[PDB]
């Protein structure tokens, strides 16, 4: 029952097809991480192309034993406290509703019965593929626009089904990004443009590994595709732990600190500046 940082990546250019649905509201794509420290190295964002994601109305402010949420009679009642849209899985939007991050509204249950059934405010459904190439304004990374690209190893059953890419220090991200870089047939299939593919960033030094720890571990485990999920799971646990203790930040406000010393502060800052939320799951 764990504490995630939910990172907000703002859509920088709203696709035509979503302009009617969105209506001058700020839209953010949202992703859950355990490693806010790593957000200095975002190169892209990852989405499941066949995944179905909702455009979910959300509270502008959150109030961060157990937790509150709010219900309203109708869509029109929320427009006061809610001028914000999050793209995410329906599943994860329900979790956010039950922690007070999105509004609920009075729905009536299907069928013969009267029973009150709380619903989120979905403005529409969208497939991931329809968002590939979308520019996002990402917090902390010095590339400051980054793009949505496809990753086929994403589970819709976890987080929001949309994920951050730090190929410098995430084996999954290294692997999915290398699959894009080295498979021209795959680029052509998703109309991937060369300018959407940004290089890894040097952000975290680990004694004996340097600044591309994910690439070295992928090699050491012999990870050949983003689909090698036993090896990736294992390697993800290794890098996590290794970087927690031995990793040194070489970027941003807290450069020169060990990650175990800076992680909390970095996370506090993200929540305080509005770049992220706490999300339990």
């Amino acid at each position: 029952p764990q504490e995630y940082t939910l990172i907000k990546l703002k859509i920088h250019l709203i696709p035509e097809f979503l302009g009617s649905i969105v209506k001058g509201r700020e839209v953010f794509v949202v992703c859950a991480t355990l490693r806010p420290e790593t957000m200095y190295g975002q190169t892209n964002c990852w989405i499941l192309p066949d995944g179905e994601y909702d455009l979910v109305l959300a509270f502008d402010q959150v109030i961060p034993d157990g937790v509150l949420c709010k219900i309203f009679d109708k869509y029109e009642d929320t427009m006061k406290e809610c001028n914000t849209v999050y793209i995410c899985s329906e599943r994860s939007a329900y979790n956010m509703a039950y922690q007070g991050i999105v509004p609920l509204i009075h729905g009536r249950e299907q069928g013969v019965s009267d029973k009150l059934l709380p619903r989120i405010v979905s403005l529409g459904k969208v497939y991931g593929e329809q968002l590939i190439g979308t520019p996002l304004s990402a917090p902390m990374t010095p590339y400051s626009l980054i793009f949505i690209l496809p990753m086929f190893s994403i589970s819709m059953e976890k987080g929001t089904g949309i994920v951050t890419s730090v190929p410098s220090d995430s084996p999954d991200d290294y692997a999915a990004l290398r699959d894009i870089k080295t498979k021209p047939l795959l680029r052509e299939k998703y109309s991937i443009k060369d300018e959407w593919i940004l290089d890894p960033l040097e952000i975290i030094e680990v004694p004996g590994f340097g600044f591309m720890t994910a690439e070295l571990l992928c090699n050491q485990y012999k990870i050949q595709s983003q689909n090698d999920s036993a090896k990736l799971k294992q390697a993800k646990e290794e890098i996590y732990k290794k970087e927690f203790y031995e990793g040194i930040l070489i970027r941003g406000k807290y450069s020169g600190m060990k990650i175990c010393d800076a992680k909390e502060l970095i996370r506090e800052s993200l929540i305080k500046d509005g770049y992220a939320l706490i999300y339990l799951e």
